[PDB]
């Protein structure tokens, strides 16, 4: 039954990508890169979901678990881009914040890639230590987001600060759910079926990408505030 959720994920990301590509044509000036980044987030996710939906995004591991690894290839590209969207909202001049941005992105890539490594690992003890390492990097991401970007965004215009805060809270809430789903799904304890796991990630993905992107790209006042500068 997981095929159903993968096809819904595909169509949802596809429709989001097409809509975001459309909104670009009326983007406030100097803001078109937001629309491009956000349509790439959903577009990459659409490709991953199509791959998994057509049966090419998973392998049966030596322990017999079916492992949807294409999921993580999506994530390793799109979660940095989501953070990038948040950085470009919050930071008035990102060219002077290379060290922070590279640090945030590197932590995020370590999180995803160590989670993929944990998921692919059959040895139960190696899987646990790798999940902890991944969660450690995740805490790094949340910390940089909360300690640095919330402060930066408070110096932006009221509309920019408002959409940043909305997207950042949305991000923190949704991203915390992903390790929980991992832990109850087949990669972790197997408390729920693979079909349930795939459904949960599909709902999270659509909210964290299409919901995120709808809120971002509809905030035309905030965008124009940034574009005008
Ligand atoms: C300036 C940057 C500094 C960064 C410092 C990082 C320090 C943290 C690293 C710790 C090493 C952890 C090794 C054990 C986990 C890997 C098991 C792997 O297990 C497996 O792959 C399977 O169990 C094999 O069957
Ligand atoms: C919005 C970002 C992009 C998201 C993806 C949307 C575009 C999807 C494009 C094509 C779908 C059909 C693919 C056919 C491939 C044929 C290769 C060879 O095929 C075959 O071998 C035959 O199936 C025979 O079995
Ligand atoms: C897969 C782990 C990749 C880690 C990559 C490094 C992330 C943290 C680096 C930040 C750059 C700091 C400034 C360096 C300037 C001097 C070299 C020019
Ligand atoms: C189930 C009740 C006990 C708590 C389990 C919660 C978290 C465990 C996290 C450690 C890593 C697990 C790797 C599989
Ligand atoms: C597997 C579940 C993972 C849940 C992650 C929750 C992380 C919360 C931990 C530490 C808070 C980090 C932010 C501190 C901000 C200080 C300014
Ligand atoms: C079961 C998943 C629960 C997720 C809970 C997320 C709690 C944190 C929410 C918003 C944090 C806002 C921080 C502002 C500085
Ligand atoms: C989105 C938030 C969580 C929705 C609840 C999932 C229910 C699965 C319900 O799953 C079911 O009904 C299956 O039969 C369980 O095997
Ligand atoms: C569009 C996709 C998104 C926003 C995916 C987010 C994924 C995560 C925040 C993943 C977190 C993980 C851990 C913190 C521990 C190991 C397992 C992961 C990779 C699910």
């Amino acid at each position: 039954m997981e095929a159903l959720w993968l096809w819904i994920g595909f169509v949802g990301m596809l429709l989001g990508t097409l809509y975001f590509a459309f909104l670009l044509t009326n983007a406030p000036e100097g803001t078109r890169y937001f629309f491009v980044i956000t349509a790439t987030i959903t577009g990459i996710a659409a490709i991953a979901y199509l791959v998994m939906a057509t049966g090419s995004g998973s392998t049966v591991l030596p322990d017999g678990r079916e492992f949807y690894w294409a999921r993580y290839i999506d994530w390793v590209i799109t979660t940095p881009l989501l953070l990038l969207d948040l950085c470009l909202l919050a930071l008035a001049d990102p060219r002077r914040n290379v060290t922070f941005i590279a640090s945030l992105i590197a932590l995020d890539v370590v999180m995803i890639l160590t989670g993929l490594w944990a998921g692919a690992t059959v040895n139960v003890a190696g899987r646990a230590i790798l999940f902890i390492i991944s969660t450690a990097a995740f805490i790094g991401v949340l910390y940089l987001l909360v300690s640095r970007l919330f402060a930066e965004a408070s110096r932006r215009t009221p509309a920019v600060a408002q959409i940043f805060r909305t997207l950042a809270v949305l991000t923190i809430v949704l991203w915390i759910c992903y390790p929980i789903v991992w832990l109850i799904g087949t990669e972790g304890f197997g408390a729920v079926s693979l079909s349930v796991e795939v459904f949960l990630f599909m709902v999270l993905d659509l909210l964290a990408k299409v919901g995120f992107g709808l809120l971002l790209l509809s905030s035309r006042q905030a965008l124009s505030d940034i574009g005008s500068g």
